[PDB]
């Protein structure tokens, strides 16, 4: 039985680094998300249920995590319009609740995040975030489903643990997790057709149609609306994910530094490609501000494959 | 704070009730485990065969139960004044992902014809939290699992299910096999809606049916799985997943009909595990799907 | 087959009887949570919590009209029934900072009164595990607090205490303030039985009877110059407690050897001595005094 | 702001040149230990009784489990096993010595039990022996106990003071709810078996006859009487609250019942840490006693230091 704090430290001595900073950055992360799990499991009984909103607890939870740690400097979370700076190192980028939407309905929602190291010559700024996508030291999510799974990439393969709610342990149940070159799966929100543009659009018509590499039969489609639950379930069975450009949101909804970022750095890590819907390769990019959005198409690479010649 | 044994004494077969609700806590706190099931020992079976196991074994220690219906088993099960029929996980394809799943049943009481002839129906939704939603015959209550306290808690009273809400749940992977008649109206979904300051419908499809259709109710909305040339009866159990749906959703202020329109609740299936096309939801968006056909 | 308290108490009002497990739920989780309950928020005392608990809980029963509770000096009734329950809500309040034992103790009654008049009396004891023991009149029940399903499952069916166990629980300390006959009782279980008593008192009366309950032995809290009448109350300590104590096969009586249950309290908040336990050992007692 | 065990720990040891993660991974399995226990623990009959759809027995293998994937501990003593266990696929630094459920007599009734631990540092280039445990108790890193209650609490000290915290069960953490936890010098509460009273010499009996008279130092008041009969629960209450505890020689217990290595000498290295005593019946400091073999048993008083005073002071007279 190997638990992430072992797994970490076991990792991080690799480096002759077991009690450095980035091991506190990850213990404050996993306290997070255990809270954020359990508030979310609340559910209505938050506001019903006394001692005799939701995303802005998954909010407030997060940012005092990180805070407490005492060696993350800067943090970008998602309701946050500014950069927060703590007054006393690693930069953590957030989205602490992704899939609000679907909060009230009590299906899966999840926590993604980007890690970065301050630059050397740094006390703490935008410029400490505003990176290029290969700068990231870390990144990793916690789907917050039936169960509660926390899927993590340091730059060697992803590692995926579920959570014991007897122990409060994440427990490694996916080690070098590698999502399947080939899967008739595709993930996307087929009520913005409507707001694509053609190239777009003819590629979703083709993956419903048979499909030789099938058995002749077209894609499955599913589509939860929580980005981290669908990813999580491309991670997993295999597919395609995509939230393109569109007429209403004209640079994609993913926010680049702390949702298409982390996600494409774990779908690489993982066998995987991300790109956006110009093909250009999400790690690649550099966003402009703290909140910049892209495109994406990630997954499995044989289908990014396909779409990146259907771009053709 | 209403509890649902203090719902279900007050409101009076509570036995089944109870029964039941113990087997949706039990199955909620396994799949919650995930795959520590297997792995994690007290210092190598199926959840989904594993759920089964904990809703058989409750149906038949509730002593008042003697007939199950259980999708797992090709045989009724005789075991007592009362028959259920259960899915005890559906959304099985889901499990393996850790997205959320559920568990759905019809009562009778006593041998399993007739839709208009349940009792009571319900379903428990296992998502980022676990909820219990329930019919008696006057409408329709939700209850939220508190964990700490091992109680469902009144939280959804009254339940109605919005009347216009532009959300629709497909598969449409399934395009290739759907009649004319089907694709255009999911054609239609996609235009721009005048009541939903001219924009198209939302599409959402979790692809665990009690999932969507718990969305459904709380949202408003629509959702279907059509006879297709696959499966040309629909894909849910008429027994024990549309006959529920339908009778929660209809004592919520919504419609369910199977792909010619006809009403749920009066069908009849002529064998255990029948299956039925299905759509259901607001009951506005039902009657432009009666509209369009 | 897995037994729950729900399916059993239906399967023998029933609405007192799910306030109370609810409100014993509900305690303990809050009394697992210790120091938290006033250092960790919503993102980052305990008895007048656990009082609060289970008045609200009484209250919301609908059926609870009037209730004696140790933290409450008046008697209190409610607008809405046809029950009265008596309670300490946590006894062995004294324990709490230790994080070690305590319970919840409470009589039922039906429409100041005998103890033989009582309906069902139960008692939840929090320790390393969480137990429910119950009697409506025909012999006493213990369940354990499944806490992955929130459920009280019955694990100790017909619960009968062992008529002879050489254990002794007695608060030594107030061993100034006994009369002769007591202080020489005590002398004898410490002389060799035809090896002598072992002692054990964790300081919650609830935990050390449950554990008289489950091993046999003697439980006592006698008259002393510092509480001529004992400690225990007896509306809603010794009598429930004897109710339990007899229905599982012991006895319990006060100094002087009086059945407790043929008591009557004066005000609900009067005290009363106590030996309870083994039957066997409860006979030798009263042999030394009588 | 919240502080939980496993920052508390490594905030600890970042502080220091030649931390290897070595004994953070000692603490993080003794945490999941802990943490393990107590809920099998509160499961109680449940284990035997619920399925898929003895306890001190799962305790020692929980115990074992952990302490084996930890990787880095090379030497267990556990009260179980008889014999001294090593993990020879593990890295020689720590040696673990343990009682992994104390207070077995009281599993049946549900009250406190809990685990008590010893933590040594294996001898310069040791490949893992006996000799690295059966040593004087001020060789000791570190120490620790899990009180499992009503609530569960670890106590843990590692040489400079001792900090107290308390199991979030929401969370599966440890929070620190008791920093630098100091027992009280006086305290008129005493924790004895008195049924032991007729296997106990004169000046042991006398003693305790005096705890029961009246007090000046209490007002005239004599001592009040606590015994639960799991040691971990009557030594955490006395951390908490002061007062003593003992386990004397008796006729039937010639050397007491704690074991030494891994129940006294922890003990003791905690009291010592929050500014108590501990010593056995003839007065002799629990941590300059050396064990001769594993499971030696040794007798013991230890508490709020005035109160030991006293003891100490009667056993003087009394030769
Ligand atoms: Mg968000
Ligand atoms: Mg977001
Ligand atoms: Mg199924
Ligand atoms: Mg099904
Ligand atoms: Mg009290
Ligand atoms: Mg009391
Ligand atoms: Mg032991
Ligand atoms: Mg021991």
């Amino acid at each position: 039985i190997i638990t992430l704090p072992r797994f970490i430290i076991e990792h991080q001595k690799q480096f002759k680094n077991a009690t450095g900073d980035f091991t506190l950055v990850l213990n404050a992360l996993q306290f997070a998300f255990k809270f954020v799990s359990h508030t979310i499991r609340r559910a209505e009984l938050v506001n019903l249920v006394g001692l005799a909103k939701l995303d802005v607890l998954g909010d407030e939870i997060f940012i005092n995590a990180m805070r407490a740690s005492g060696i993350i400097k800067v943090l970008v979370s998602e309701e946050q319009e500014d950069l927060i700076v703590f007054p006393t190192s690693y930069a953590v980028c957030c989205d602490p609740i992704d899939g609000s939407s679907n909060l009230d309905a009590g299906v899966s929602v999840g926590t993604i995040a980007s890690i970065f190291r301050l630059l050397p010559d740094s006390s703490g700024t935008i410029n400490d975030v505003l990176r290029c996508g290969k700068e990231m030291v870390a990144a990793c999510y916690a789907m917050y489903g039936s169960s509660t799974h926390l899927v993590l990439t340091l730059g060697d393969g992803v590692d995926g643990f579920t959570l014991d709610t007897n122990l409060g342990e994440f427990i490694l149940t996916h080690p070098n997790l590698r999502i399947p070159p080939q899967k008739a799966i595709y993930s996307i929100n087929e009520g913005n057709t409507l707001y694509w543009n053609e190239t777009i659009r003819t590629f979703i018509e083709k993956v419903k149609q048979p499909q030789a590499d099938n058995n002749n039969k077209p894609f499955s489609a599913r589509y939860v609306g929580s980005m981290v639950a669908d990813v999580h379930r491309t991670f997993l069975y295999g597919g395609l994910f995509a939230y393109p450009c569109d007429k209403k949101s004209p640079n994609g909804k993913l926010r680049l530094l702390y949702e298409a970022f982390p996600m494409a750095f774990l779908m690489e890590q993982a066998g995987g490609k991300a790109v956006n819907d110009r093909g250009e390769r999400i790690l690649d990019l550099v966003p402009s501000h703290i909140h910049d959005k892209s495109s994406i198409w990630l997954g499995s690479s044989g289908e990014i494959d396909k779409f990146l010649d259907h771009i053709g």
